[PDB]
């Protein structure tokens, strides 16, 4: 009953739309889409050749060259928006603070890249080609690792890994750190850059990948009744967590509350979800009953969204499970349909997304929805971004292995 | 004030050692070594060429070989050490208990066999010979995602990555999530299987293993003035965690309560520890506050111990910084010597002995200490095991990115 209140104090992100926060929020008011073809590398052989990349990346503004060449890009992905988060949060690091100050960023996949480029030297040349920062370099709990060793940091350390769930568990549990009294301040966000042959052939493999290669803009297609799975995107998404009495001690700016955290398992298939999203329903209620909300004060929903058939459908009907007759008041829509699937950094962005929407007051735009499928019929937000009133934002995952959650932000 | 008592119903365990949890532990207080020739696999170029391996694994007894061939070893291993915990626990799981059961398994490196078979493929044949199961089978989640479809769990479902220290994260924050009600039942541990080239390779381009390919079974030797890193070794813990009230209501066996659990980052460096342990010290003091023990309670140390020249050193310095004149009154020993490191499993395997220790009263050896280093003068338990009263055991687990776990436990 007497935890303690946790609010944001500081965001950080690294997407296909900017290079930080308000160039990435500027997009997506827009219904700007970030998805093109792979520049990097040649796909000739691949049936999807798109993704979403971050572009003009300078690691340099965050890091000496020396430090990183020993480190995976969605390392640095993840250390850009963590440092981003931690300097507009204001906090300064002490002696008498430092123990109560941890890390929490996960992701997915980790150093896949780094993998599959040792690999080669492996199989060209031998091990002696393996460089000395292979482990190191691109094991996922580095963010964590790294950025505390950057700033100092000697609270709890530690990196999730649920897939697409990752960014959102992240948040989940570093918010209920800082309630149950372990830490003052968290850091938890997710990164995510998996745009290799294995992360694309991957996906392809398992023909999980939207194949609209004429039409890349128009591929992560939400709900619409000619989707065909997801886009693959890169990315990192960091937060400040803070308790609030800490907050107002300093004078800290306050973005919003998060009132809510809920996690389930579907138990029901490695992949697809079930067709009514009873495990994604499970996880709504727990994260409104641990926010004390009634379903009827939702506003906004940051849908997981992904553009799969059997994925979006499975939202609706938990949404309609959950809200009954309020889904037709509340806004919900998908980022995705911009942004792509950043895996383990989606539920991260996301999380910042549902926080500026709280800020502004607008309910951001699910674009490609130009034919919403059969039971589609919720406010989706179909195509441009809808001004209206927000208290209460909630932003799902869904990842595979049937691992659900579901985060609930209030304005302050 | 008033969380909920967490204790241990059900233990489960691949090793070096064994395939289950009594042939393991026979190995270990008989100060049997499990390491030899990696036999699996050409290591002619590669500088260690011996680890600990599991031998005679058969997954048919846990899933049909349908199932199996879709997954990496390390979720095989893993799964057959959560099936054994979960047997070996009694628990009926029915509808109305299945929301109150999850599952929080993890890995350090995940499916590294997996990935690099993939990538052979990938590179001789292009993108076409990757397997459709390669994504759901090779990512660190998959043990719980798989456990919980196998036995219908939809409590909460997720997968820690913290290097060396995963197994004992994973089971800190399962006890945590039901001493605060988020669920009555956890299974909880990690599993590990890197013996690959990209380990064997990634571990040895650090310099970071024991080379002592003429004597593999002395190579691991924690403490010894004439150690020279550790050995690489594979395997799985499981343990079924379970609030006590639950446990007494359906007369479950426990082994023993789970008092105490904490966390520290070191904030030094990325591989290496600072030479005084400053973070597993402050990660002790958080761990023996958590449960309410004085360091004066504190009978056995289960160690982490790798037999790398800094980190046995500064693991004595903790110790003696915690428990001052103390830490000549309680037994300290490292598993490992017989083990070897266990990587993401470490903890969770090592959780299981320390346990063990408390039912069978007894401080399982640290083989291999011949020579005790400069300052390694605490009692050890060198060479054989040690008869002794136990009423509180410690288990600690320090990884690449500072990042530092201990669990306390208590006869019940
Ligand atoms: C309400 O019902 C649902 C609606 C949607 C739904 O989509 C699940 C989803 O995103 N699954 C995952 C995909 C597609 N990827 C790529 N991924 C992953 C991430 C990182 C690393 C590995 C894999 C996923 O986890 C599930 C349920
Ligand atoms: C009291 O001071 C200390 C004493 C010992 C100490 O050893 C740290 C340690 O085990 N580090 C790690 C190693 C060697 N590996 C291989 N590993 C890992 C696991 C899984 C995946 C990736 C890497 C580690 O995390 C540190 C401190």
């Amino acid at each position: 009953m007497s935890r303690r209140r946790v609010v944001i104090t500081g965001m950080g992100m690294l997407s296909p739309l900017g290079l930080d926060v308000p160039s990435s929020w500027e997009g997506i008011l827009a219904g700007r889409s970030g998805i093109a073809p792979i520049e990097h590398m040649d796909l000739s052989a691949y049936s999807t050749r798109f993704g979403g990349s971050v572009k003009g990346f300078n690691v340099e503004e965050y890091l000496s060259a020396k430090e990183a060449r020993k480190l995976d890009l969605f390392i640095q992905y993840g250390l850009a928006a963590s440092f981003q988060a931690v300097r507009d949060s204001g906090l300064e690091v002490t002696d008498a603070n430092r123990e109560r100050i941890g890390v929490s960023m996960g992701s997915g996949i980790g150093g896949l890249t780094n993998i599959e480029n040792n690999c080669r030297s492996l199989f060209e040349q031998g091990p002696r080609r393996i460089s000395p920062f292979f482990v190191p370099g691109s094991i996922i709990n580095m963010v964590s690792g790294f950025l505390s060793i950057h700033l100092g940091l000697q609270g709890p350390n530690y990196a999730l890994t649920t897939a697409a769930t990752t960014g959102t568990h992240s948040i989940g549990m570093a918010a209920r750190n800082i309630a149950y009294g372990e830490a003052d301040v968290m850091v938890a966000g997710g990164s995510e850059m998996a745009a290799c042959g294995l992360g694309l052939g991957g996906f392809g493999a398992a023909r999980a990948l939207s194949t609209r290669n004429d039409e890349p803009t128009r591929a992560s297609r939400p709900w619409d009744r000619d989707r065909d799975g997801f886009v693959l995107s890169d990315g990192s998404g960091a937060l400040v967590l803070e308790e609030l009495e800490h907050a107002r001690a300093r004078g800290a700016r306050i973005y919003a509350e998060l009132v809510g955290f809920g996690m389930s398992g579907d138990a029901f298939h490695m992949t697809a979800p079930p067709e009514d999203g009873a495990g994604a329903a499970r996880c709504m209620k727990n994260a409104l009953r641990d926010a004390g909300l009634d379903p009827r004060q939702v506003d906004y929903i940051n849908a997981h969204g992904t553009s799969t058939p059997a994925g979006d459908i499975a939202e609706i009907a938990a949404v309609k499970s959950v809200f009954g007759e309020h889904a037709h008041a509340l806004s919900m829509s998908s980022t995705k349909s911009m942004t792509g699937h950043l895996l383990g950094a989606a539920g991260a962005v996301e999380a910042i997304f549902s926080v500026l929407a709280l800020r502004d007051q607008v309910a951001p735009p699910t674009i490609n929805l130009d034919n919403p499928d059969e039971g589609c019929d919720l406010d989706l937000v179909a195509h441009e971004a809808k001004p209206r009133k927000i208290d209460v934002a909630l932003s799902n995952s869904f990842g595979f292995g049937g691992t659900n959650g579901t985060l609930v932000f209030r304005r302050f």
